[PDB]
């Protein structure tokens, strides 16, 4: 006589069918399988199969509005960990599995929760509507546990690990609105997800231990604690990550970035190696060639030893340029220590290395205005400094080292560069949005400046923090690995970094970028007392994730 | 043993009774639908005839009095998802349909609802005492979900398909007034409708699907997701619908403005072609024919080139004019690119193109006035830029294009040019007036301005917007297709649109404009973030539709 | 395909009562989804035998009726929610409506009445505004008719004087960052090539919409510089012009067609067109 | 891909008796039509220790002969006409025959009988009448 508050590992609690849990279902599914031999795994009396075990816990907020996802998952061995173990192990699987909810709400507590099992065929996104599916309805204030068993429903005999197919999607969306009668700080209850294979689970072939397949493996392994709080730099420039900042109303990177599935858009392979170039005409103002400036530029599209686009070459730096004229410095930019050199097997000109800056131009040699667009422009590049030293030859070129720094003429505490309106765009680009709460980031870092060689992290005024897009190593591990099957599009890889006083969750969308429900503020976040991070998941974008800061 | 907080898909609840529902209406609706043939899909084991699929969801706050009409949904086969589909092959319908209620209100709160079964030619609205028909009392504190069927309480045999007649209703209003004893913000809670044929529904004969389709029986196809998007335009403009702009005053639109009838009172296609009218005077002020600006009347009435009405040619806007003179440009008026043709020969003349506001007026020989009604107005069109000489031919022609941008005396933008106060109208057009909270729309769109050619939405000039009564898709099936026998005069047919954040409700009049209720708001909605469109059919005219943007 | 080597059935032309034949489900998959099928056989009606008429003379066809109906093994599996994947998403079977093709829908060229069928024995290809069953178009322009705006594109006129001065406009393909989807043209260009035409001389048939030219520092058009623009893509435009037909290495070039009083010879200038066009006709008899 | 543990047999350089697998038709489907066969599983013959000769250079190199037999469930459904093909490269191995070589045949120089072939260190280029395995080539004159 157990009084329904404690509850056994092997208990279901109240078993809620919706219309799919059918006999002869699990009969068409059982005998199908035997395509994949004798069935693996199967015996009802293991304690990894008997038991329910914990796949993943979300949050179910007052502000969420009927029809909103909370949780869905694919049918898929990765639902329950043992099974996720056993799925390196195996190569193909098939059969239900049973979800076991237990809500943590009191008797006060008000509001509903649907949960429907959607067949394989049916695109879930915007317009889907889940209880207009055969469901079940879940009240808040449930203290046994409900189990909703999805089965597996299926136009293949099995699934393979690599090639699954269609499989079912279990949705538990928000039923009725959440109701504290209370007001106050509490507007959020959990629920937690156990999982166990149902009776009808197999697995079929073996094949080698974590062997590569068809499937793109779930990207929690290119996001590791090392990366935070460690090695690990930005798209831009080589230096360490010592935070994030979120930028309010979204941003646009396509030189470094990479999408999911494995592509760029744009130039410049990930690599500070150098940039060259060997057509382009360089310039200088003034009747004397004594103490002046030098004045590269070139078209867009003369990239011709560039192997992956022509609108720029390898190396060359996406923002737009500030003009400038005499003896003043311009506010940020990209600085670069380099030398002019000349072509037809020429050497580099001994009299002229000096810091030159770069960026987009259009007018040149004219009026020099920014450009927000990389189409339809031109390459530029002009020395801040003096050189005694100016060439006039048609046929030149320009030899800068990969990475730089940030010019700026009094350095007190100046601005974060580069900003959103200041980044060129290589046509055609996808941009990040905030969607729901949850807001773009960006990746802070440690940029010394020509106004001040100690630019360290402490006091003698405040530091000048060089934004870029994503870490350097996430670039490298979605630079060779293709992820379009790793996550459903519409949602993002969710995860969860502990620091040493509370938790946030960051997500990493099919754009490559990372959303965190940090809401309209424009803090910098500093990562010093991050420990370690676990991996969740995927989960949808219209979930806020939390932001638990001390 | 199953709890009460968990519900199956295919379970009734308490199955509350009303002495609308007996045994000899039931033996009765049988014995007389049997003149339809058998009765079609019957079988009782069938997935969408034993399991509840969504209906509404509405909400219940402290601040409904008693006697107020939370929820009103017809005797249809609309109710259901799948008895709407069910129907395009069928030719008619008869029996009944239950509703089950699932209260999600806590133990700690109080308060009742009220359900009757209104019989047929009743009316619904305000004024209505629910508590006084045979009625079933629910609590706020239920935890069970309750079901009431709704008997087939009809005069003809059986509902047709096109036309069903007169059909039951069924309302929920206030009984007892909900209270939350704490006192604060917390103080609505909601109730959700799902719905499900009863053990008497049928279809009786069978048609072929190629007959009268989804498009004529009722208007639910005609707004769908993809048209308030991004795809569908407006009735004035040809642009985007990027907005519903509410006009809290009311208005009149006459041309390009179709009723549930099938009929239109102005003097446009549903299409946007060109302007074109034969012999309407032309002239140019003063003798010397350098800068001059063109002038073209025309009476109305006397325009032969439509079939429908001949007030004016296809495709004139129905824009008063703004009168103006020398070289000063004109203020929100209806501007396109026009020229003149002699009627003799066709041929249009080489130098008089310009941008020519096209409009309405009373006196063209001397002052010119704006004017709203057409019956002894004329037709009367002036460039706004100079052009060099100019015909004064009397039996001479006009050409205009189809679209149209907004004349503005600076680069800055204005509000909404088609204001109520200057809309040209045919007298016999009904108005558009307020019903209670609910309030007019028109469907704005980015409309793009003689002050500045790149001014698009989000523009840092200031964006521009025109609006038109209707949707196009709207109105090109509004004239194809006939709802005369789908919504009395006092009802709306509303789409529940659902955003990022919250969801709202627009309405259908008979006469043919959009209500959304938003009482003396004027703020405009920004319906970039539309995820869904779907119907839930007709509604009473004097009832608040529901309003939350988060 | 021969299909009398297969098994099969035999029917007679002189056959009186109906002959039914069921198609068995001879499928690879569990069940058929309902957006993507999968493979199924398919059924065909060959001619086993030459149909003779004994008399010879006009009277020679005969007529067969195809009728379906369910077998007993027929069956739907699972049900889902109409509000899913929907009729449109499914079968291209409701792009094509009777009113349609009779007095609503229009074409993506012209935005005009289709009032008939034209067919092209020859062969053609088109890029713009052309969408596939793949989702995807080759073209430069959205699902619509709307206006053409270029920033950043040349303007010029030939000669010194400035009165009865015919317009130019020009700017390389690949360089109008207006679109979302591909930037050769700015959204709404025609996909016609320039006939050429000097002095005051029509040109024939050729896309012509009302134009004018604005100012990109401002915004502001030009007071006098609006005339019906033939718009279309050329090669080379200082010097000669020439139609074109490929877009890479062209340049979209427009070009009014009657006489304008003065003209911008801006070059960072900006050209905005109205989104349907007329024809440009030497005469007012009509042409092809 | 590691085929060491997979369950495998493993085959000597030096062995007698020939050695037998068997491959079950492990199918996401009920059976493969000939045309759209769909997904199959593959045999993979991975080097377990590599080849060692003691005597040095010479002969590097020992020829594997792989043969098939139907298994007992092997089975073939749903009858076609002969007419209807699917393999349709002529793999590339009809357009070389015997008398090609030993007969009629010649160059893309001249209408000569080809009665030798001289081996070129280094490469050379010739793209004349000289054809690649898709549907192009690079020069002017059609071979005739």
């Amino acid at each position: 006589s157990v009084p329904g508050t404690t509850t056994d590992g092997m208990d279901p609690g109240v078993v809620a069918t919706t219309s799919v849990v059918t006999a002869e279902n699990s009969s068409a599914s059982i005998a199908t399988a035997g395509i994949g031999g004798p069935p693996q795994q199967v015996d009802q009396q293991e304690t990894w199969r008997t038991n329910f075990y914990y796949n993943d816990v979300f949050t179910w907020s007052v502000a969420d509005a009927p029809g909103s996802i909370l949780y869905t998952v694919q049918h898929s061995p990765q639902n329950n960990p043992f099974t996720a173990v056993l799925s390196q192990m195996y190569a193909g699987w098939a059969g239900g599995m049973q979800f076991r909810f237990i809500v943590a709400g009191s008797g006060v507590f008000g509001g509903r929760l649907v949960a429907a099992v959607i067949p394989p065929g049916i695109e879930i996104g915007p317009g889907l509507e889940v209880r207009q599916f055969p469901h079940v309805v879940i009240d808040a204030r449930s203290l046994e546990p409900v189990t909703i068993t999805m089965p597996d429903l299926r136009p293949n005999m099995y699934h393979p690990t690599g090639d699954p197919g269609l499989v079912p999607t279990l949705v538990l969306s928000v039923y009725n609105n959440l109701i504290n009668p209370f007001g106050g700080s509490t507007s959020a209850i959990q629920v937690t997800v156990e999982t166990r294979p149902s009776e009808d689970f197999e697995f079929v072939m073996i094949r080698a231990p974590s062997s590569k397949t068809v499937d793109s493996i779930s990207p929690a392994g290119l996001l590791t604690t090392p990366v935070l709080t460690g090695v690990g730099n930005d798209n831009r420039w080589n230096g360490q990550i010592v935070g994030l900042q979120p930028v309010p109303g979204g941003f646009s990177t396509c030189n470094r970035h990479w999408n999911l599935n494995g592509s760029t858009y744009g130039w410049s392979s990930p690599r500070f190696a150098d940039i060259d170039h060997r057509r382009g005409s360089a310039s200088y103002p003034g009747n004397n060639a004594t103490n002046v400036l030098q004045f590269w530029y070139a078209n867009a599209g003369s990239a011709i030893d560039n192997p992956i686009s022509q609108v720029a070459p390898d190396g060359f730096p996406d923002m737009s340029f500030v003009p400038f004229n005499g003896p003043g410095i311009p506010a940020a930019g990209w600085v670069g220590f380099g030398a002019i050199w000349n072509s037809n097997s020429g050497a580099p000109n001994v009299t002229t290395v000096q810091a030159y800056e770069l960026g987009f131009a259009t007018g040149a040699p004219g009026n020099l205005q920014p450009t927000t667009n990389t189409s339809g422009s031109q390459t530029v590049a002009k020395s801040i400094y003096a050189v005694v030293t100016g060439t006039a030859q048609n046929p030149a070129g320009l030899f800068v080292m990969a990475s730089g720094v940030i010019s700026t003429p009094s350095a007190n505490a100046i601005t974060y560069t580069p900003q959103p309106d200041r980044i060129v765009t290589t046509p055609g680009t996808p941009a990040a949005a905030p969607v729901g709460k949850n807001t773009p980031i960006m990746f802070a870092s440690v940029v010394r400046r020509t106004g001040d060689v100690n630019a360290t992290a402490g006091s003698a005024n405040g530091t000048q923090y060089g934004t870029g897009s994503q870490p350097l190593p996430v670039t490298i591990g979605l630079s060779l690995n293709n992820y379009s099957s790793a996550l459903m599009p519409g949602q993002f890889f969710v995860w969860q970094l502990t620091f040493a006083s509370g938790f946030m969750e960051i997500g990493l969308s099919v754009d490559g970028y990372f959303y965190a429900g940090t809401g309209a503020s424009t803090t910098l976040i500093d990562l010093t007392e991050l420990i370690d991070v676990r991996p969740v998941g995927p989960r949808p974008s219209k979930s806020t994730l939390v932001f638990n800061l001390g």
